[PDB]
């Protein structure tokens, strides 16, 4: 469960929030691929509730309905259609599964779903599964409200209501069943391995029990006995019972930690700095490299949701985002996650954005195609941090010195720091308020190299920066603070 089941030499996922499966088909033939993306991570594709007030916000799909595929994003013939057109050009597809849980307890009986299902909350009928009351962890729950009231509490942590979503009796086998039959239709599909939604409100032994009932990966791609690769999100910043390191039988875990920490550095609050990240890692108090899965941001916390935190960096903070991205991909820690977003109308009131809730680019509720400019962004909204240049060419950067060690490290005791993967990358960074310029060992062979943030290799040619190592490996770096991306990286792809 452990091993991500990527193309040889693709090293990182992009989350396409949102995105519906005909245009994921088509970003994999003719970008993800071509571009050495690894997979792709989708929203929930299960049937969930229809919510009209708000008007169709972004969260109603974490509120299953049943486990038809038919959503907003499209039906079970297109989700089909993607999925074996992605693994035919060496893309994976990776599922948010949503196992913990049903809709809210609070929703209206009727079909307000995105299949037509349905469904009653109130008297915990599911006939589409089928669910019944006896299916749900009501008896079982020991708070007077049936809600979580308290996460110093690891067993109502499990057995309450999350937010008042009905929770479901994870302890039975028919439950059990009825959950594995859904991943395992998923994985004959093509399906590579699944973020479980919510791995905290489960006990890591009933997330065990439901693995142990899956099939290994469909055999017209990938080798004989393959694993789906596992990653559950627990948000574990210290200080509660529950430990990230409790699921790690299961798979890897999110390491929140990551996002949270680094946008400090980067934004250099709290007294922080990027020559404190010579030690990035365990040495950090982080996770074992080899069960974490890391990111800058995520769907929930980009806006507020989840653990939240003021550190973290968006779209929104393009500048620094570009930096913090840079560094997630050139550094060897984790298995990297790369978010790919839309833009929606921010209004906040007292601190918080009263419009956290928006969904997806729409027309009366139906979900805007992604559109591509003659400059290869994306129009409708989208922002498809995947495609800007100072991201793609980092992701190819990871791709090209995998297995390299992290080597030649200079600080300057402030915020100018750079290092090397082996003798096949280098990487320099500027986040202090003056003009970095010097000449740096970089482990590379003599040569010009474009510099892959600023410009592409193309024709013999640097459309950007060209960087020039000598025969003992050195080479001059000047990049100005007030430089619009403060960071200059070449590997030997990009060499001339
Ligand atoms: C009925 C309910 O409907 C709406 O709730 C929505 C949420 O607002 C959305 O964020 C979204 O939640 C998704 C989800 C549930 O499917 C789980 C994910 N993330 C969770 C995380 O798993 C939880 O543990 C929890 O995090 C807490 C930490 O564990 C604590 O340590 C501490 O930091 O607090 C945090 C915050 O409580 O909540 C996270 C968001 C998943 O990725 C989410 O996207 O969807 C739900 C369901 O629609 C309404 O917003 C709400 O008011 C209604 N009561
Ligand atoms: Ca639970
Ligand atoms: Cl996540």
């Amino acid at each position: 469960q452990y091993s991500s089941n990527t193309q040889q030499g693709r090293t990182s996922i992009v989350h396409l929030f949102e995105w519906r499966w005909v245009d994921i088909a088509l970003e994999c033939e003719r970008y993800l691929a071509p571009k050495g993306f690894g997979g792709v991570q989708v929203s929930p594709p299960n049937e969930n509730v229809a919510i009209h007030n708000p008007f169709r916000p972004w969260w109603e799909r974490y509120q299953p309905v049943s486990y038809k595929l038919c959503t907003r994003s499209g039906n079970e013939d297109e989700f089909r259609n993607m999925v074996t057109r992605c693994n035919n050009v060496g893309v994976r597809i990776y599922v948010d599964a949503v196992i913990n849980h049903m809709c809210g307890n609070a929703v209206s009986a009727g079909t307000s779903s995105t299949c037509g299902s349905y469904f009653n909350p109130g008297s915990r009928d599911f006939p589409a599964v089928p669910y019944s009351g006896w299916d749900f962890n009501d008896g079982k729950c020991k708070t007077g409200s049936g809600d979580i009231e308290n996460y110093n509490d690891a067993t109502q942590v499990r057995d309450c209501r999350l937010s008042g979503l009905l929770d479901l009796a994870l302890g039975k086998d028919y439950v059990r069943s009825k959950i594995a039959e859904y991943m395992n239709h998923l994985i004959d599909i093509g399906v590579a391995g699944f973020r479980i939604d919510a791995s905290k409100h489960m006990w890591p032994g009933d997330i065990k029990a439901i693995l142990d009932k899956l099939h290994n990966l469909n055999s017209n791609w990938f080798p004989e006995g393959s694993k789906p690769f596992i990653y559950q999100e627990v948000i574990d910043l210290g200080g509660e019972p529950i430990k990230s390191s409790d699921y790690f039988g299961n798979g890897r875990v999110t390491e929140f930690k990551y996002g949270a920490k680094l946008g400090t550095v980067i934004r250099k609050w709290n007294g922080e700095k990027m020559s404190y990240l010579k030690n990035w890692g365990e040495g950090w108090g982080f996770m074992p490299s080899d069960r974490a899965l890391v990111f800058v941001d995520n769907h929930d916390n980009q806006r507020g949701h989840g653990a939240g935190g003021a550190s973290i960096l968006t779209f929104a903070d393009a500048r620094l985002y570009k930096m913090a991205v840079g560094f997630m991909l050139a550094h060897p820690y984790g298995f990297t996650r790369v978010m790919s977003s839309y833009r929606w109308p921010r209004y906040f009131e007292n601190g918080k954005d009263v419009n956290d809730w928006v969904g997806p680019p729409n027309d009366n509720g139906v979900t805007k195609e992604v559109t591509i400019n003659p400059d290869t962004t994306c129009g409708n909204d989208w922002v498809c941090e995947h495609r800007w240049r100072q991201i793609r060419n980092m992701v190819n950067f990871r791709n090209v010195v995998d297995g390299q060690p992290f080597t030649n490290w200079y600080d300057n005791g402030s915020n100018q720091v750079a290092f090397g993967r082996g003798n096949r990358g280098f990487i320099v960074f500027n986040n202090d308020d003056w003009t970095f310029s010097l000449t740096l060992q970089t482990g590379l062979p003599a040569g010009t190299y474009c510099d892959v943030i600023s410009g592409d290799k193309i024709n013999g040619n640097c459309t950007g920066i060209k960087i020039y190592v000598s025969d003992d490996g050195k080479a001059h770096f000047s990049i100005s603070n007030s430089a619009e991306d403060p960071f200059i990286a070449i590997h030997a792809e990009s060499k001339l």
